[PDB]
């Protein structure tokens, strides 16, 4: 699946209709970034951008003009063409090709920019500009408005009025299109792939990073080269690390691992976590702990729903949850008494459910606690996890487990279509998975 | 391999030993870095920080204070232990445990450096800096001086002499020790591995991606979790591109590819080229071309030795060069006029070695046009290449082909070692390789 | 005169009722500004600061807060009470007496401005900010607004609109109160009455820069302790430099001398320019020039009045002008023409006119070529002046006279009121005053 | 008196003795300042570009390079002359007329200093430079720097090693030649002719301002245009405010006023203290704190000569102040035992003497409390004062009593010459000067 010409189209025009006439908006490219000394990671684009563009390089600046309700035009910034820069560094899309590629109406050189862009601000009322996001921009957008700030004589005028279009632009994106979520399918299967490649994969003495050299390696062959975060495998108490990250352990049998791993297909992030024995078996003890993250994670699928919130499905969570560690004894006391208390704090320290887009924590408002009433389109994570300390004054059994569920879901007219399925959650269906993998 | 406790020590005595009397060195760690809203870049620490440090947490800074010729003591500022923080982002080595882990005097927060710095540098007539590496770094050294040169009255004196150490710091990593060839030695081995996996691998309609894939599972599998640069796999006009990152096309039968991909392990990077048929056979006109390129590297492979430099071993290659053209009719005229008219330019544009290290492109001084009279432990590069454009006006078979083969070597007392001759390059053991893998 | 506590009041509420509901207005004070080392200029407020406080210190900031069409309030940010510093560098208002001295609602300490700013901001949808006035200022403005955008998971929000206050608030200024004028009649007879005395001092042998300690000194006395711009004092051929303040000349017998100063009073601007002979005789040559500037100025003063502007007033001017300049000679050619090939301009190249108030050059929108139309309450200069230079090719007799007669007036219902006409300009009015001065 | 072309020579020739070599010494003009919109402040050059050039523009560096022992050369960036500019602004040296008129080598054009300074400093292995000094010039320098830095393949480097000149310039400048201290004693001269007319001028119901004035305009008059430092005019309990600048009082009959004022002459400064009845008759109690000081002074005068300091003549100073406390009854006990317990702080809070030259608190290093040992050619203040505060515990009659005198001296092989003498101090003196003045 992709992204078609029309709909960065459409999303621009979705943009505009928003925008005060006598007005511009300017969306900048991200800088590259070194990595050391004279290399630089793999370019990624600022996902705003993209959004407008689905135009991958630096140094460019996407002008979207409204002169009034009916005329509104286009101006891209971009690299020109370099003969010498294209033999070492690739090829570059230039101003000739960028109108038809793109669908701009003009597109000049990035390195005109400052002798330009006051040109375009001149006499309009009002500037849309993402202020703080980079420096670079920054530096270019004040030095324009002091140009005209200062050219009175010049017949000059500065617009007066800034505003930040992230809030409106956000909202955009917190709701998918059709396509998008067609794109968002199938990160979910890639990574539901990888995931299921790691399960079968896995072997006692085989370290943390090589599971990680696995998805990463499924991720690729599917097309999506980059993850969109840095791939967790925590084993043992490194499963009690929510973003743990080091991967350098020795996975050992009778310890479970918690791999949290997403691609980036088209720009669009997928994100799951699938937590699961290193030796193919769960203990009583793991069965215990996972069981209650499965109720939590199959009773919030069940739930979740137009009308409803990610702050409403959580107190389920957190009544399953505490319910559940008052049986094993991990609590002591009345349920109801310490669901008040937040008694299970100390056991699940984060949110259910985090937005998901073009980025893995995506752009949206998500109001007071995570208290926004959910509509069809938007697509968020459905995440429940306890963590019990290595040092938790609990039974022993339970101490330096960490394990996380976790699918990606789109909310539909009716209920919500779960993208993520196709790697298994269930206990039975984990171990069954992994002693056909072991034969073969 | 790895490198010890003792060599980090050596190297901090090494430094000092250089220094002035009255004075201290400032080493900063690489920030953090962004890739896009609130997921970063796997880390990747500073060179020289971890040179001296082995150190592979942000917000530190090593400080060495030499009182005289016999007398020195080192301070880190790093990272205070945070019970939240480390249980979302991992562990942190703290203050406490810091002096033993990585032999140093003291440990303070670098939450207090502003407070701590100008104490540590008053009355001090030296300090070393790299000003201009980092603007955290430079804030936080330039307030330290202003408070001390502004506190005449609280007897606070500035130093007045500021020295760059990374002129003295780079020719220490130009020349490696026996630690730092044997963890080179390594990566070569891990590099050489990838390569020869990635052409056992190819087959045609394989996307050039594919092969990235491969040799970073490769990498990965021998425990060198990233690669050193961003990979390049130049199918066909893509291999006349120096740095082609982009790895998107389908492979063809009939295209040679060019592969330039290398791990980073333990801090220290293998580079590798090899260019091969897609097809595993290479053609008449691939082999005419192949051949010129190979003959380099085998000269240049065995010219290399102390006493020599890069610019009279690249005399060397381009004779070979430009005589190999001139039979092939790329190149029309006297074979000592067309060197002395640099008539190998349009085909052989770069350098035929850069040094190597804890980066790719290793720190150290050339000497004009790469002059430098060659000793033992100095590491680099041999990758001469030809890359005949698709435009070109020469017969029609040479037309977008784009060849390198490139070795790491390690300056001998007696010549040098290849660290990276365990992948094949002779073209008929190129040719064997992919038909056993072939079969299976 | 002075300006009243209710008049202060009045501009702040004038300001707010053009604000938008839910939002806030800073107005920042002026930095202090170092002369040399550690020894600082006298203090000038910002005039836009000043003129909603009359609040004469550093670090201070106004914040008007309008919640609605019916409820506003305001926070005063400035320095708090510090024996030690009190002792040394006099007397501060502190936070306790400064709602009843300013009539703000509260004040606060500038120390807390970071801790208190962002949460006077959160929640509002506007901010008026001066963007580039003054860095210190943004750097706050910025910080706060960061606290507030990232801060969603505490219930903060920032304002996306940032509106800049700088047109609004120079519109006001650009009509003065009944108060303004009366203030701004003092300056004017305070600044005659300095020109008058540098007429009656003036001998041949004197230096440039003795009427301008006469003028300076006869500012004092009157309470207007500094000139509201640097001193201007041109004999013979300095006449022709507009801005000439080096005032280091002897005046020679024979000589014009240029006079333009003002002084500020009660931070309003007075600005007179009078032209003399140093002698006391004006020649026949510098009678010729002085009649046309004389004329230009007469007759600006005829035509001034509601319904015509500066740009049409000019072309009277210019007029007079090449008329004058053709009768000696100095011009060649037919009047019209050369008025349409704007011919006066190597002899008249500035503007008749500018805006007078809190600053000399005062604000306020002018309007292409300065055709804005004048209304009652604008305040402003009329200043021709005809400036031949020592190498013009016209007459001997004409080379390097400056000459320029300059009166401030505000317009009227019906005209306008000159209030600088107290010092004479008639040549035989100057040379019946300085005969009189001569015995003384 | 003024400086010669010479003595601007003598002491770059000074400073490049001192220098390394292979070296360069970067001196930056200072910036113009606003005061207020589009009007700037009366300029003021750096005081340190100022002492090697005598050159009185903004945008100018003075370069001194120094090649060997026996080989240097200047190079002067500065403003290239512009017709239209100095029309208005007035005259500018250009390129053509400095090198004879300031001495140096080579003048270019201060627009070109970016694509000059490095070529400058290439190659070179130390770089002087006041970092930190002012913002444009760091950038320039940095700006430099960098490009060296990273011009590895153009075969340029840059200096490793940046010093500050601050401290060698400034010990030069603590040691005034037979030229500066001529130029000083005329600095000397005009002050007191000033505080004499002060004296002669104040009347009860005059304001402090007032006195201002009379000492601007006999500052003007012997052609100091400026003050060094912001004039103190503080009558009665203004008189305990150190650096009471607001001069706003009408002066009352039975106060004292205390008058701190220095003019500046050929960049050096004046600084007088006189304190005096404002109705020409010292009360009893105003007699008792006086005499106090006037011996104090009195005794300094005395003892100041080489191989004595501040702090050892302080310490006469604080016995003789606690011992008159004592006898008037403002302190109570043992002089030995209220001396150790600094008793007198509550009423002299400042130091006795500083340093005096281009800046009125000049330049130099002091030593621990200022224990530094005097030499001939240093310059400096003796200001002794009493300040009882108006709420003070003390007896009812020395309540808001603030006096201060100060003389300027410069050491002298055998004791000092004081420079500020001719304007009285002795009470008896100070009164018949007002008597013989009513008369006017
Ligand atoms: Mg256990
Ligand atoms: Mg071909
Ligand atoms: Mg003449
Ligand atoms: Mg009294």
């Amino acid at each position: 699946s992709e992204i078609s010409r029309q709909e960065f189209q459409r999303r621009r025009q979705a943009l505009v209709e928003q925008m005060q006439p006598g007005s511009a908006a300017l969306i900048f490219a991200a800088p590259e970034v070194t990595r050391s000394a004279d290399s630089e990671y793999p370019y990624r684009q600022n996902s705003d951008f993209w959004y407008f563009t689905g135009f991958n390089e630096p140094e460019a600046v996407l002008v979207l003009i409204k002169s009034d309700d009916t005329h509104n035009h286009s101006v891209l910034f971009n690299r020109v063409r370099d003969l010498t820069a294209e033999i070492w560094f690739g090829r570059r899309l230039g101003q000739d090709a960028a109108p038809e590629k793109l669908g701009v109406d003009r597109a000049l050189a990035f390195s005109e920019i400052n002798q330009q862009l006051y040109q375009l601000l001149n006499g309009l009322d009002v500037v849309y500009h993402a202020q703080g996001e980079y420096a670079y921009a920054d530096v270019i957008v004040n030095s324009a408005l002091e140009k005209l700030r200062k050219g009175s004589r010049q017949n000059l005028t500065a617009p007066a009025t800034m505003i930040d279009w992230r809030p409106v632009v956000h909202e955009m994106r917190l709701f998918k299109s059709p396509e998008e979520i067609a794109v968002l399918r199938r990160a979910g299967e890639i990574t539901a792939m990888a995931h299921t490649r790691a399960m079968e994969k896995c072997r006692p003495g085989m370290f943390e990073y090589h599971l990680e050299g696995e998805i990463h390696h499924e991720f690729n062959r599917h097309g999506a080269r980059y993850p969109s975060y840095n791939t967790i495998v925590g084993s043992g108490e490194n499963g009690c690390i929510l973003h743990y990250t080091e991967n350098e352990c020795e996975m050992r049998d009778g310890d479970l691992v918690l791999i949290d791993a997403g691609c980036e297909y088209k720009g669009y992030a997928g994100d799951i976590t699938r937590t699961f024995p290193v030796n193919g078996k769960f203990t009583q003890a793991q069965r215990e702990i996972y069981d209650i993250v499965l109720e939590s994670l199959e009773t919030s699928l069940r739930l979740y729903r137009p009308g409803t919130s990610i702050l409403e499905v959580t107190g389920e969570v957190v009544r399953i949850m505490v319910s559940g560690l008052v049986k094993l004894g991990i609590l002591k006391g009345d349920v109801d008494e310490l669901i008040a208390q937040n008694a299970h704090r100390p056991f699940f320290m984060h949110g259910l459910s985090h937005w998901l887009g073009l980025d893995v924590h995506d752009v949206g408002v998500y109001g007071q606690d995570r208290s926004r009433i959910l509509e069809p389109g938007m697509v968020l994570t459905v995440e429940p996890g306890l963590y019990i300390a290595p040092d938790a004054e609990v039974p022993e059994q339970y101490r330096g487990i960490g394990i996380r569920i976790e699918d990606d879901i789109v909310i539909t007219e009716t209920g919500n279509e779960n993208l993520t399925a196709s790697v298994v959650k269930k206990p039975e269906e984990i171990e069954a998975l992994m002693v056909a993998a072991r034969k073969q």
